[PDB]
C-alpha cells in the first residue's frame, strides 16, 4: 500500500488505489568451461593402465 | 489581568484594568475516500456461500 493523507475540502476525496505490484524477472547464462585432455580420459574411465 | 506600576508625579493614576475576550473554533471536515466494487462488493457478505 501506498501513503495517503486526507486533505481539507470537497476536493475529490483521496482516491485510493492498492495494487499489487509486479515486476518483470530477468535471466542471465554465465558460463563456464573446463579443460579434458584426450589422455585422463583413457584414464580416469581405466582404459589405459 | 494586567498590572500596573504605582508611579510618582503628575502622572495620571493607573487603574487597573481587565480584558475578557473570547474566541471560536474552527472546523475544517476532513475527507479520505475508498473504492470498492462489483465483483468485490458481493463477493464479500453473504452471496457466495
Amino acid at each position: 500500500h501506498q501513503p495517503l493523507i486526507a486533505r481539507d475540502g470537497p476536493h475529490p476525496v483521496e482516491q485510493p488505489v492498492h495494487n499489487y505490484m509486479t515486476k518483470v524477472i530477468d535471466r542471465r547464462a554465465l558460463n563456464a568451461a573446463f579443460s579434458l585432455a584426450t589422455e585422463a580420459i583413457a584414464l580416469l574411465t581405466g582404459e589405459a593402465l
